[PDB]
């Protein structure tokens, strides 16, 4: 009856945290249960985390939101990876592309299980998705546009035409990317850091170049005004080995 769904958040408060206090974020990388609602219409909205500096309380952004293709309870087999880019890795990434267009790039990579999970490949036949979050991306060192709204589907699918295969779909069947709440949590984290660490604005120059999920600065190192919530406090860490699943699929 109904498809599984992957809804990623962030929750955010603002509070004293220690800086190896001072005045910056709490955050943690949360998964929102629906496949009810419209896909895109998820809201903004207080969650559980309370500060410990000023008893403000903390709000749920949804980011972004995935349905499968497919009803069933099987599609809960179904989920990712992403992780933001980083001029300390082995690999490179569109370093020009970023500077153009002052935003950040990241890699997503379908997965399922039984789970280490098993990795769906692109159509083309790669490991992993080269992805902006922003829309009007496109690279000179792949030759494609990165937006992920724009992109994920079609690259994990095939008509398979001038593939001369059976046609090839997506697991998942969109991609709907939450730009204003986007926007909305890398100003915050980009101006609670420029404040907390201002030489950080050597590259890290705009609101758009913030991982808003791994927290890393484009120089590799985690931002001195976050201060992430890992398992033990009720949060999610993403990343290459970060595995996150659709859910609530229906069979009826």
């Amino acid at each position: 009856a109904n498809p599984s769904r992957l809804i990623v958040a962030i929750e955010i408060v603002e509070d004293e945290i220690p800086l190896t206090k001072v005045d910056g974020l709490k955050a943690r990388i949360i998964l929102i249960e629906d496949n009810t609602s419209e896909v895109g219409t998820q809201r903004v909205l207080p969650g559980t985390l309370v500060s410990d500096k000023d008893g403000s309380q903390s709000l749920v952004y949804p980011l972004f939101e995935a349905p499968v293709s497919f009803f069933g309870k099987l599609g809960d087999s179904n989920g990712m990876r992403v992780w933001s880019t980083t001029t300390a890795d082995i690999e490179e990434f569109d370093e020009a592309a970023m500077a153009k267009f002052k935003t950040r790039q990241f890699r997503i990579q379908l997965i399922e299980k039984p789970e280490s999970p098993v990795i769906v490949k692109t159509a083309d036949q790669q490991d992993y998705l080269n992805i902006t979050f922003d829309k009007g991306v496109y690279s000179d060192m792949y030759n494609a546009d990165l937006y992920v709204g724009d992109v994920l589907v079609d690259s994990y699918s095939d008509d398979g035409v001038v593939s001369g295969l059976s046609p090839l779909y997506s697991p998942f069947s969109q991609f709907y990317v939450y730009h204003e709440n986007i926007d909305l949590v890398r100003q915050m984290i980009y101006d609670t850091e420029m404040r907390v660490n201002p030489a950080a604005a050597a590259h890290t120059t705009a609101p758009g170049e913030i991982d808003f999920l791994t927290f890393l600065a484009v120089d590799g190192d985690p931002y001195q005004g976050i201060q992430v919530l890992g398992p033990l406090d009720g949060g999610i860490t993403l990343g290459k080995d970060g595995n996150i699943y659709a859910s609530g699929g229906t069979d009826g």
